[PDB]
C-alpha cells in the first residue's frame, strides 16, 4: 500500500501539530513513529527525569494512536539508517515530521531527508514548535535579530496562526505490512528501568498530552491573572510549569497562545489583562532564543561574543563541586540546586541566580553549568538553557552591561521571609530568615550546614579585574 508515516521527536501530541495534520489531509492511513537515537539516549547530556517525561508522553502518545485507528511505531537505533529503511519497508508515500532549531536535529534531517530522496520517498518537513518560523522574523534588511527589542516589535505585530486539527479515523497497518517491517520495530516501549534510568523526584506537570492540556487550562483560567508579579517569586507557584510540556511537545504553541489570548479577551480588568501580556512575552522570549539558535548555530559551542572567547576562566573543580551538589554555602544558591536535582526543575528567579553565582562567583566557565542543568532539567532545552547561561556574562544575544548578581540582594528581593530557602533547606528551617538571607549564620547555629565557599565581595572584585584586564589588552 501507500501509507504515510510522521516521525515524533518534540512533538508528541496528537492535537495542534502542523505535522500530523498536513499528513492527515493527504491520506487517513497514518502511522505515528518515534526512534530511540542512542546518540541522544546514551548522551551524558541527558537527564534521568527527562527521560521519565518523555517515556510518559510516549505511552499516552501510543493509546492516542490506537484510539485515533492505526499506531506508534517504536525503533532504536540511527535514524538516517532506520527510517528510510522502514519507509522503504512499507513503501511509504511519504515520511513527514515538524523541523528541529538545533544543529544536530538539522544535520540529522538532512541526512534522512536525503536518504529519503534517493529512496524515491517524499519527506515533508514542516514548522510546529514555533509560532513563528525564524525565517519569517527578519528586519528590514532581511537579517536576524540579535537584541531582544527590536525582535519584540516584529514578532508582536506578526498575525499569529491558530490550532490545527486532530487527526482522526486513521487506517491500520496490515499483518503484511507489519511483518515486513518486524526485524525494525521494539516488541514494546520500554521503561524508564530498562533504558537504564530511574527518577522518583516527580515533575512540575505530570507527562503527557492530557495533563499538559489542563495545565494549560488551569493556568489560563485563574493563576495566569496575577503571573506579574507573582512570576519573580520562587516560593509561590506563579509560573505555569508547562516548561517540559513545551520542550516536548506534550502542548502545542498554537493552543498555548490562544488560551491565553482567550483569557486576557475574558479578562476585564487591567492588572490581570498586563499579567497576561507579560506571560505571552515568555513565549515571546522563547521564540527570540529558539531563531538565534537557529540563525547562530555556534552559540551552542560556548561564549559566543569575542571577547568572551578569550575569558580568564579559573575553573575550579572543587567550587563546581560544591555548586553542584548544593554545598556553596549561600541559603539562596543551595536552596535552588537542591530543588533542581530533586525535582528536575527550578524557578526561572532562581536559574537566574545560581547561573550567575557560578559565572560572576565561582569564576567557571559557564559551560559546566549549562552542561549540568542539561544533566538534572525535565525542561533541558539548548536554546533555552544556552540562551540563559550565555546571559549569565552577556556573552551572546542582548548583551547588557557588566554586571554581578548579589545573592543577598538577590534573596531579599526575591525571597524576603525566606519561606523558599526554609523549604527547601530543612535542616535551617530554625534559622532567622535575616541571617538566610545575608548568608551569614553563626557556625553552632549553622549545623552540618558548610560555611560560604567565596567571599563574594572578594569574587565580585576578581571578576571585574579579570574582565577590565582583558577588556584592556584587547
Ligand atoms: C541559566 C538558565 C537556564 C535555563 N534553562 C532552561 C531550559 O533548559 N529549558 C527551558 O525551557 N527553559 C530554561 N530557562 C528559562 C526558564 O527558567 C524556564 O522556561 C522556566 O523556569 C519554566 O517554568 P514555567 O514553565 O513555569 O515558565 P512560565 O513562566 O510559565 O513561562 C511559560 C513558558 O515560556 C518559556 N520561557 C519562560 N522563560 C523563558 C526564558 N527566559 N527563556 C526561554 N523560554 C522561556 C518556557 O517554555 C515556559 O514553559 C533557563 C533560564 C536560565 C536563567
Amino acid at each position: 500500500a501507500a501509507p504515510i508515516l510522521f516521525w515524533h521527536r518534540r512533538d508528541l501530541r496528537l492535537s495542534d501539530n502542523i505535522g500530523l495534520a498536513a499528513a492527515r489531509a493527504q491520506s487517513a492511513q497514518l502511522i505515528g513513529l518515534f526512534c530511540l537515537d542512542p546518540q541522544i539516549l546514551q548522551s551524558a547530556d541527558m537527564a534521568p527525569a527527562r527521560v521519565a517525561y518523555l517515556q510518559g508522553c510516549l505511552q499516552e502518545l501510543q493509546q492516542r494512536y490506537q484510539q485515533a485507528g492505526s499506531r506508534l511505531l517504536l525503533l532504536q537505533g540511527d535514524p538516517q539508517h532506520l527510517i528510510p529503511q522502514l519507509a522503504q519497508q512499507l513503501q511509504a508515500e511519504a515520511v513527514y515530521w515538524n523541523q528541529d532549531i538545533e544543529p544536530y536535529g538539522r544535520d540529522r534531517d538532512g541526512q534522512v531527508a536525503a536518504a529519503l530522496k534517493t529512496a524515491g520517498i517524499r519527506a515533508v518537513q514542516l514548522w510546529d514548535q514555533l509560532l513563528h518560523s525564524p525565517d519569517q522574523i527578519l528586519s528590514g534588511s532581511g537579517n536576524p535579530y540579535s537584541v531582544y527589542g527590536p525582535f519584540w516589535k516584529n514578532w508582536q505585530a506578526q498575525p499569529k496562526p491558530t490550532p490545527v486539527a486532530t487527526p482522526t479515523e486513521l487506517v491500520d497497518l496490515s499483518p503484511e505490512q507489519l511483518t515486513a517491517i518486524a526485524p525494525l520495530l521494539l516488541s514494546e516501549l520500554p521503561t524508564l528501568k530498562q533504558l537504564g534510568f530511574d527518577w522518583d523526584g516527580g515533575f512540575p506537570v505530570e507527562p503527557g498530552e492530557t495533563a499538559a492540556i489542563a495545565r494549560l487550562q488551569e493556568f489560563c483560567d485563574r493563576a495566569i491573572a496575577d503571573y506579574d508579579p507573582q512570576r519573580n517569586f520562587p516560593a509561590e507557584a506563579g509560573t505555569s510549569g508547562l516548561s517540559p510540556a513545551l520542550k516536548f511537545g506534550a502542548i502545542g504553541i498554537r493552543q498555548a497562545w490562544q488560551a491565553a489570548s482567550a483569557a486576557h479577551a475574558l479578562s476585564r480588568s487591567d492588572e490581570a489583562r498586563n499579567s497576561i501580556r507579560v506571560w505571552q512575552q515568555e513565549l515571546a522570549w522563547r521564540e527570540f532564543y529558539q531563531h538565534a539558535l537557529y540563525h547562530f548555530p555556534s552559540l551552542a559551542d560556548g561564549p559566543y561574543r569575542s571577547l568572551w572567547q578569550q575569558f580568564p576562566w579559573e575553573n575550579r573543580e572543587a567550587l563546581f563541586t560544591a555548586w553542584t551538589q548544593a554545598q556553596t554555602g549561600y541559603p539562596i544558591v543551595d536552596a535552588a540546586m537542591r530543588q533542581l536535582t530533586e525535582t528536575g526543575w527550578m524557578h526561572n528567579r532562581c536559574r537566574m541566580i545560581v547561573a550567575s553565582f557560578l559565572t560572576k562567583d565561582l569564576i567557571i566557565d559557564w559551560r559546566r553549568g549549562e552542561q549540568f542543568f542539561m544533566q538534572h532539567l525535565v525542561d533541558g532545552d539548548l536554546a533555552a538553557n544556552n540562551g540563559g547561561w550565555q546571559w549569565s556574562a552577556s556573552s551572546g544575544m542582548d548583551p547588557k552591561p557588566l554586571r554581578i548578581f548579589n545573592p543577598a540582594s538577590q534573596a531579599k528581593k526575591f525571597d524576603a521571609t525566606a519561606t523558599y530557602i526554609k523549604r527547601w533547606l530543612p535542616e535551617l528551617r530554625h534559622v532567622h530568615p535575616k541571617d538566610l538571607i545575608s548568608g551569614e549564620i553563626t557556625p553552632i547555629e549553622r549545623r552540618g550546614y558548610p560555611a560560604p565557599i567565596v567571599n563574594h565581595n572578594l569574587r565580585q572584585k576578581q571578576f571585574k579585574a579579570l574582565y577590565n584586564q582583558l577588556k584592556a589588552a584587547i
